[PDB]
Order: C-alpha cells, then sequence, then structure tokens
C-alpha cells in the first residue's frame, strides 16, 4: 500500500502532461441538477456547455462567469476565493493536504465497501487562508481519471457534487476558440452559487 501523499504525486504528474479533457458533467447548484458537457483546458480553463437550456459557465481559473442569454447578459463571481488559483491540481497541490477518505484500498463511489475508486480527501490548509471550499472528496477511477468530485463549502451549506463521465483526454480545443474571463459588460456578484 502507497500513502495518499504518493497516490496524489502520481495524480498530479498523469495532469501536468495532459493538454485538454471532454466529459459528460453532471452537478448540483442552488438545489438543482445540472448537465452537459465540460471542457477543460489544462491547466486552469474550462467551459461548461448544458444540454437542456441555454447557459455556459466559463473558467479562467480566477472567475466562474455565467452567460444567460435569455437576458442577454452574464455573472461572474470568484471561483474558489481565498484561493491563488492556477487550475485544479495546482490548488489541490498547494492549498490543500490530502488523505484517504476511508482507506488506500478501492472502494465503492458513496460507501467504504469495495468498489473499483480511490477516494481522496483534501482538507484546506487554513495557513494559506480560508477559502470558500474547506474541503473536496475525489473519487479516482484506475486509470487516474476523476470521477467525483464532492465540494463541501465552507458555510456548512449543501455540498456540491460533480460527476464526470465519457472522460476523453486531448480532444483538440484551440487557444483563441474561447474567451475564458468575464467580458467587461459582466457582472460582478459576491456569491451567487455557492
Ligand atoms: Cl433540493
Ligand atoms: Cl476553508
Ligand atoms: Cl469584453
Ligand atoms: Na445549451
Amino acid at each position: 500500500q502507497i500513502s495518499a501523499n504518493q497516490y496524489f504525486e502520481g495524480i498530479y504528474a498523469k495532469y501536468q502532461n495532459i493538454e485538454d479533457m471532454q466529459a459528460t458533467i453532471n452537478f448540483t447548484l442552488k438545489g438543482l441538477k445540472q448537465t452537459g458537457v465540460l471542457l477543460y483546458k489544462f491547466p486552469d480553463k474550462f467551459i461548461i456547455n448544458l444540454d437542456s437550456n441555454n447557459q455556459v459557465f466559463v473558467s479562467d481559473g480566477e472567475f466562474l462567469t455565467v452567460y444567460v442569454p435569455s437576458l442577454g447578459t452574464s455573472f461572474n463571481q470568484q471561483l474558489l476565493k481565498g484561493s491563488s488559483g492556477g487550475g485544479l491540481m495546482k490548488v489541490l497541490n498547494s492549498e490543500y493536504s490530502v488523505s484517504y477518505t476511508n482507506s488506500p484500498n478501492l472502494e465503492d463511489l458513496d460507501s467504504s465497501e469495495p468498489g473499483k475508486y480511490i477516494k481522496l480527501t483534501f482538507s484546506r490548509k487554513l495557513y494559506k487562508g480560508a477559502a470558500t471550499i474547506n474541503s473536496f472528496i475525489i473519487a479516482f477511477a484506475p486509470d487516474g481519471i476523476i470521477r467525483r468530485i464532492t465540494a463541501f463549502p465552507t458555510s456548512g451549506g449543501r455540498e456540491i457534487v460533480i460527476d464526470l463521465t465519457a472522460v476523453k483526454f486531448n480532444v483538440g480545443i484551440l487557444d483563441s476558440k474561447f474567451k475564458y474571463d468575464p467580458p467587461k459588460s459582466s457582472n460582478k456578484v459576491d456569491n451567487f452559487l455557492y
């Protein structure tokens, strides 16, 4: 058996040599299930297009912008106020400490019973500042592929559960294609999502 820190060293190294990731994404926010497709451009950019409605979620690793085309405008908040950013892997690696959620063994996604997933708990290093998310539990399938990210707001409010399926790496995302930061016309909001 290897330690959680060694397991995550291996995850970290895997994701430093990937250009991009596409996935089917389900996530829970404000009591609603949102479903769509994630395009993540490493290290720190993403866009989510939703299947059933016209909203678009965009992040540059510092701000999370939601486009609401039925209203003709967008709203942005800090993605993780208190973080220095740099993308998921750098944040987890530098601002959180890691442990196995239950054990070093392969477990079910939801319980400690036998299954196919490694589950890591990431706990905020408060000497790096408090943040709006104090902890994450991330479940990894056996090729270091992320299956689920659960984010626990520091407020103690409802957790945010992100399910990733049909993960595909290096699909080809052009750099000019997308603008990931909030546009000039965007409306800053304190925290409308967590
Ligand atoms: Cl609900
Ligand atoms: Cl925190
Ligand atoms: Cl603009
Ligand atoms: Na859509």
